[PDB]
């Protein structure tokens, strides 16, 4: 729909249009490289995903169309895709400072104002994704990128941006779909039903930026999961008291509401004093980036 | 609410991430039982054990593997249950070949009785398929369990294995109690697919990549599957498949309404049909 706001995939080596520079990272999502446009000199990031020989082109085109229509200032901008020698290459906006986890592992804990600006920017991205009937499902410091201008970008839009190995692992969790009714298959493909899980993850991420680890990081993962099934379950909180304002403690209290029925939406969270206060701008993050270079 | 409604290990029957199931014999009478050996969670307490045992004791029906009792021994929870000697319908049809229309009609009636019971208790099974329908030596049909709500421990371990660490996950994504996006009618669809599976040895689209199937089923004009060999089946069986596989859940019939369908309400549907199927195993 052109009323809401050119080829889908090039059958060509992206090295025909870009000079591959340094490897930025890697993992289950594939490998990401910094690159430079041969004509304009503009910098981009290129993600290389290994494809299976039997991956069908019909499904790949449907997946790429989702990347093409899901766009917001607070999500890494998608530019295009290349399919060459069994590798899918996704071209996108370059975020020079890497993830918030890459940064805080050097700088230490963020200030309350720096966290407030990050939360506001992530909530703007989530309000957009939730309006499009998508669920991110992987909000955390390692998945929030920062560019050299101090701007915040979600690394991708989560569930519906998965391709390659990450998507293969999610398909294993879903299991065989041949007996699912269409409405069950819809929830499985979307990655869930309740988008308010993202609001909880943002609350945990605010603690992660304040404390350098999410709550209970040291507890065996299967125990953390089992404790969430118990009737006595209590959500986590900030470890320190006086270091943080009453507005920050309240933001954590309301985002970390165990019952999704009582948890606020992304748009309602954007009205919370913590993220609606004046003085939240990229200058706060330029100060964090300067700390990174001159410690 | 009461107003509503030792052992010798013989051989391993089943196993998975949940634990193991063994065939067992009572030393006193020689009665055969199935014993499921479960590792309890490190944070399992008196109240969590009590709620799971209460659900096992109270969620009861003839067409669901019967709970007999449980005990703690060798640091494991042992659940004693009804023994179903012939295994699952999948274990059987992989040897015998496809079931006859009458055999499928009896299996569908028996599963629908189990589902009408679960749905009356506000439970959604969400795991109906040939591999999860067990048959005893008398030809009787039993759902292996009451569904995904009897598999919480295994789902948590599967989530850790394929999704990752849980530190940023909301508690509702793990507690998985009142799931949204669908209701009990998803079980009626799965039973329709199971009827095709018993007729054809595979569900429809069994050879299509899972991601492609998810995109196909979620497309607006999705056409529900049908039995592929038209002349082999009656018009009642074709209609049973058509109504169970209603794409819109708002229009899909309930388990109790399905029990009134000519296919499963016809006379002559009894466990002898399944004893005939088990006779094919002795001399294949
Ligand atoms: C250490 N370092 C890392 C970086 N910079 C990046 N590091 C990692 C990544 C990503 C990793 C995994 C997801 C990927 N996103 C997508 O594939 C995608 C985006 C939009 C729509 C659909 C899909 C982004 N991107 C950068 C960067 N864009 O600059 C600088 N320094
Ligand atoms: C090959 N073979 C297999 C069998 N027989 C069984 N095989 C597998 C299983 C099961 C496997 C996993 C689920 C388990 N059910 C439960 O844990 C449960 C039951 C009721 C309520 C709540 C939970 C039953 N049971 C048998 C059997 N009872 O005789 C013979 N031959």
């Amino acid at each position: 729909n052109l009323y809401f706001q050119d080829p889908d995939i090039f059958n060509r080596d992206p090295r025909d249009h870009y000079d591959l520079l340094q490897r930025l990272g890697g993992g289950t999502y594939g490998e990401v490289f910094k690159a430079r446009d041969k004509v304009s000199g503009d910098l981009v990031a290129l993600k290389m995903v290994k494809m299976e020989p039997d991956d069908d082109v019909s499904t790949l085109q449907k997946e790429i169309l989702i990347l093409k229509t899901c766009r917001h200032a607070n999500i890494v901008a998608y530019h295009g895709s290349y399919l060459w020698l069994q590798k899918l290459w996704i071209c996108m906006e370059f975020c020079g400072a890497g993830s918030l986890q890459d940064i805080y592992q050097v700088t230490g804990s963020l200030s309350e104002l720096q966290i407030s600006y990050v939360c506001r920017e992530v909530l703007q991205g989530l309000a957009y994704l939730h309006s499009q009937k998508k669920i991110h499902r992987d909000i955390k410091g390692a998945n929030i990128l920062i560019n050299d201008a101090g701007e915040v970008r979600l690394a991708d839009f989560g569930i519906s941006a998965q391709i390659g190995a990450t998507l293969a692992r999610r398909l294993s969790f879903i299991g065989t779909p041949y007996w699912m009714a269409p409405e069950v298959a819809a929830v499985a493909l979307k990655g869930g039903y309740n988008e308010l899980c993202d609001i909880w993850s943002l609350g945990i991420t605010a603690i992660e930026l304040a404390e350098l680890q999410p709550p209970l990081f040291d507890v065996h993962p299967l125990r953390v999961l089992f404790l969430m099934t118990k009737s006595g379950y209590q959500p986590p909180r900030l470890k320190e008291k006086g270091k943080w304002s009453a507005a920050f403690h309240n933001f954590i209290k309301v985002t970390l509401t165990a019952s999704p029925a009582a948890r606020p939406s992304a748009t309602k969270m954007l009205s919370h004093q913590l993220v609606s206060q004046p003085g939240l701008n990229r200058g706060l993050i330029l100060d964090l980036l300067d700390k990174l270079k001159n410690p």
